[PDB]
């Protein structure tokens, strides 16, 4: 879930609020995405979105009714490392590794303010 996303996203990057930082940046960075990535960066948010293309596809995932942003998963934070519990069915096991992957994504990355906020005109 978004909530779990959020908090991956503080694991890896402890001075962000990635709900504010990592919304509404480039072409993919927030809800949907389109044309071609801006920067690294979008290019993280872009292999994420794919990766949660390829879950909805998955048959573990369309025996539930909730989104990969509201299906909640379990996971943990310790010494800035992220782990994906082997509690996780299927589906959710699938969506926390998609997240695990952008968030650590997103700390290797530079951020481009330039890009905050874009102009769909450019997507
Ligand atoms: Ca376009
Ligand atoms: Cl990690």
């Amino acid at each position: 879930a978004l909530w779990q996303f959020n908090g991956m996203i503080k694991c890896k990057i402890p001075s962000s609020e990635p709900l504010l930082d990592f919304n509404n940046y480039g072409c993919y960075c927030g809800l949907g995405g389109s044309g071609t990535p801006v920067d690294d960066l979008d290019r993280c948010c872009q292999t994420h979105n794919n990766c949660y293309k390829q879950a909805k596809k998955l048959d573990s995932c369309k025996v539930l009714v909730d989104n990969p942003y509201t299906n909640n998963y379990s996971y943990s934070c310790s010494n800035n490392e992220i782990t994906c519990s082997s509690e996780n069915n299927a589906c959710e096991a699938f969506i926390c590794n998609c997240d695990r992957n952008a968030a650590i994504c997103f700390s290797k990355v530079p951020y481009n303010k330039e890009h905050k906020n874009l102009d769909k005109k450019n997507c």
